[PDB]
């Protein structure tokens, strides 16, 4: 660090509160995992997504067209915008689960484990009805009917 402006830090062996399925359960850092999360612009849709380095095949550098293996099973052409240090801490829960979560979803066990819950509340929303981008009619690849079926 430079000035060390954040004294509480998470390290292996340290017990923290990890958000498991929505509820913060106290688990201890089993290991620290630097995940490289790559923010990529999908070339076919122009949308910026943020995916794990694991799905990125090719070279990991800004401006590079890489091939993203999506969970859909499709490789997609995308451009790397940035490589993000996603320092996630892999915590071991006392039920036997181990999972890495980002430090923003981890509260340091120094008498802090949240006296709250989100409660999966669905009233306060910041995202409106996402039905797509305005004017659906700007894509180059089209192919309805193709004279194969009267549709």
């Amino acid at each position: 660090m430079k000035a060390l402006d954040e004294p509480p830090y998470l390290t292996v062996g340290t017990d923290v509160s990890a958000k498991y399925r929505g509820a913060f359960c106290e688990a201890k850092i089993k290991t620290a995992k630097r995940l490289v999360k790559v923010k990529v612009t999908f070339r076919h849709d122009s949308s910026t997504v943020e995916v794990q380095d694991d799905h990125i095949k090719g070279p990991l550098k800004v401006g590079a067209i890489v091939e993203v293996k999506n969970l859909d099973g499709a490789y997609q052409e995308a451009v790397i915008n940035k490589l993000t240090d996603a320092s996630w801490y892999t915590v071991v829960f006392d039920d036997g689960d181990e999972k890495t979560l980002r430090r923003s979803s981890l509260c340091l066990k120094g008498e802090r484990h949240f006296a709250e819950s989100e409660t999966l509340d669905q009233l306060p929303l910041t995202n409106p009805e996402h039905f797509g981008t305005p004017v659906i009619g700007k894509k180059t690849n089209r192919g309805r009917r193709s004279n194969h079926i009267p549709e």
